């Protein structure tokens, strides 16, 4: 289906209300690396099981978060092109699951937003890296880490200023301990993007002063729950304030070479400087690998879904052309 369009009505309201209570996971409900899905899947905004369409991702986000339209279509097709089912148009928030339908052929994954490589990536905030084993539960110590930097650096909220020091910190771990450390392209982006969204959307928006509680911090990291009487923002935004998170410490794009301690800067990678070439790359290399010569009903599927792309891309970008037009 076409992608949505913005609300119609973006004012603050209560958005954990009587039909979208909290239900816990029944057998074989997926939950994956984002906690702002994860939570609307526990609410009933996406179905409860966590296989949703891009159409429906897109009006949840916008829905039951005040997440901005051009913000949710870039996501949601990044997402869906890269871990999702371009036939049958369907996503997993999390692991691989027959319920996206039959699969095409390698070597495309439809691994699911739980893909290591494709969106998601390594220094997350509360999830480890791919390498430890695990790169998408929630984890109690990267948790509590966030927590201490919150304690040292938000007067014991998250704020923009907790989200420039963890970020960076996550990055030092990662470059310490994970010797297949990657950091570059659409993961470098998205990287300092997400560490915002706490700031910008678990905020009641009653309040909206981007300072984030740790009771309601826990209850969507870990719990995939709304606080009672969660009011979401008052208005459309996503990575507003990515700027401060950059500022703290600015990072080139990179990667560890087989070795920890190795972060070697990668020339050829996009960075703040160049974001045309990151939706390029995205296209032209991220894509066309998983698949290279398409049969006629996928090529059809994936230029529909690239349109749909590069509808989220800033203006001033060209569109880029893989499949011909
Ligand atoms: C619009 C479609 C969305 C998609 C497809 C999406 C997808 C993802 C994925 C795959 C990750 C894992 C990346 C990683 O850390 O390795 C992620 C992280 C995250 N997302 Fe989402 N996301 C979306 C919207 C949102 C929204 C609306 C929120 C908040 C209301 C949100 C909050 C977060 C946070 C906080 C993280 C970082 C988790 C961490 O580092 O511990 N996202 N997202
Ligand atoms: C800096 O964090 C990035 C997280 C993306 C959140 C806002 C997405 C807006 C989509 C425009 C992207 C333009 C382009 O790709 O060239
Ligand atoms: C929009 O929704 C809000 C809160 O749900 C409501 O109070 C407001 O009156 C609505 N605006 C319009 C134009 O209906
Ligand atoms: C290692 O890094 C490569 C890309 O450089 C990636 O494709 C691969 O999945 C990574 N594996 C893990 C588990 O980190
Ligand atoms: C959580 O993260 C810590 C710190 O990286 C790690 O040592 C631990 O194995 C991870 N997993 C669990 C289940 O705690
Ligand atoms: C984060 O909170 C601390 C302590 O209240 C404060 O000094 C800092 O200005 C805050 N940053 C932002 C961006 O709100
Ligand atoms: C993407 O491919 C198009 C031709 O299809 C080309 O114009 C463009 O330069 C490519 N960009 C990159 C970064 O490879
Ligand atoms: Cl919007
Ligand atoms: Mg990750």
């Amino acid at each position: 289906g076409l992608p949505p369009g913005p609300l119609e009505n973006s004012s603050a309201k209560l958005v954990n209300d009587e039909a979208h209570p909290w239900k816990p996971l029944r057998p074989g409900d997926i939950r994956g690396p984002c906690p702002g899905l994860n939570t609307l899947a526990s609410h009933g905004y996406l179905p409860r099981n966590g296989v949703a369409t891009p159409a429906q991702i897109i009006n949840a986000v916008q829905e039951g978060f005040n997440f901005d339209n051009q913000a949710a279509i870039f996501l949601t097709y990044a997402a869906h092109l890269v871990d999702g089912n371009l036939i049958t148009d369907l996503l997993s928030i999390g692991r691989k699951t027959r319920l996206t339908g039959p699969d095409p052929p390698p070597p495309a994954s439809v691994g699911g937003l739980n893909e290591h490589g494709t969106f998601e990536g390594d220094a997350s905030m509360t999830r480890g890296d791919a390498f430890f084993g695990n790169n998408h539960d929630f984890n109690e110590t990267l948790f509590e880490q966030l927590v201490d930097y919150s304690n040292r650096f938000g007067g014991g909220k998250y704020n923009l200023t907790v989200a420039g020091e963890l970020r960076f910190k996550r990055i030092q771990d990662s470059i310490a301990t994970n010797p297949n450390f990657s950091f570059v392209d659409f993961r470098f982006f998205t990287a300092y993007g997400e560490t915002t969204f706490p700031a910008n959307l678990f905020v009641d928006g009653r309040r909206d002063d981007g300072q984030l509680d740790m009771d309601a911090a826990r209850s969507f990291f870990q719990f995939s729950r709304m606080p009672d009487d969660f009011f979401r923002a008052p208005s459309p935004r996503s990575g507003t304030g990515v700027e401060v998170v950059v500022q703290a410490h600015p990072m080139q794009p990179g990667r560890n070479v087989g070795k920890i301690n190795s972060y070697t800067v990668d020339p050829t990678s996009s960075d703040f400087s160049t974001p045309c070439l990151m939706y390029e790359k995205f296209v032209n290399i991220t894509v066309k690998s998983l698949y290279p010569n398409p049969t006629v009903q996928l090529r059809k599927a994936l230029n529909t879904n690239l349109d749909f792309l590069f509808q989220g891309v800033a203006a001033g970008c060209t569109q880029v052309f893989p499949y011909g037009r």
